[PDB]
């Protein structure tokens, strides 16, 4: 059903919406691992479906439909606590590349695609445990898609190679993010 601003768990699947309360967002949970967000104008959200907790090794799947327009992203999206890191893995984007302004650490090719990696460092940003500063990490994929499967672990391990080491899993999701755009999407997550 159609929510406001939250988390928690539906139809199985573990759920995540937020928004910086500009509007022009509507985020609905569908059956299943099926959410739909449908924007216009919007501030900057973040919505999805998936696990609590996820894993450094799960296969994620997802399908349906990405309609962005203007700047949005549609990844595989999650956090890490000791040490604290927010991580993406980009299947698709709009009009802006999340990785403009950050460093490249190397490349990895996975699930038909090679992915570029990068690295950001947040300082005094909000987190899971509220202000704090830790980096972030980017697989941003070069063959953008909305369909497929996203094995998790070659990604990982990519990073791990580059120089990082992810503790305790949080929450593991397919999300989309809107940064002041428009757009539809409906995803299924398995």
């Amino acid at each position: 059903q159609t929510i406001q601003p939250g988390t928690g768990y539906n139809n199985g699947y573990f759920y995540s919406y937020w928004n910086d309360g500009h509007g022009g967002v509507t985020y609905t949970n569908g059956p299943g691992g099926q959410f739909s967000v449908n924007w216009s104008n919007s501030g900057n959200f973040v919505g999805g479906k998936g696990w609590q907790p996820g894993t450094k090794n799960k296969v994620i799947n997802f399908s349906g439909s990405y309609n962005p327009n203007g700047n949005s992203y549609l990844s595989v999206y999650g956090w890490s606590r000791n040490p604290l890191i927010e991580y993406y893995i980009v299947e698709n984007f709009g009009t802006y590349n999340p990785s403009t302004g950050a460093t490249k650490l190397g490349e990895v090719t996975s699930d038909g695609s090679v992915y570029d990696i990068y690295r950001t460092q947040r300082v005094n940003q909000p987190s899971i445990i509220g202000t704090a500063t830790f980096y972030q990490y980017w697989s941003v994929r070069r063959n953008h898609r909305s369909s497929g499967s996203v094995n998790t672990a070659n990604h990982f391990n990519a990073w791990a190679q580059q120089g990082l080491t992810l503790g305790t899993m949080d929450y593991q999701i397919v999300a989309v993010e809107g940064y002041f755009s428009s757009g539809s999407a409906s995803i299924t997550v398995s």
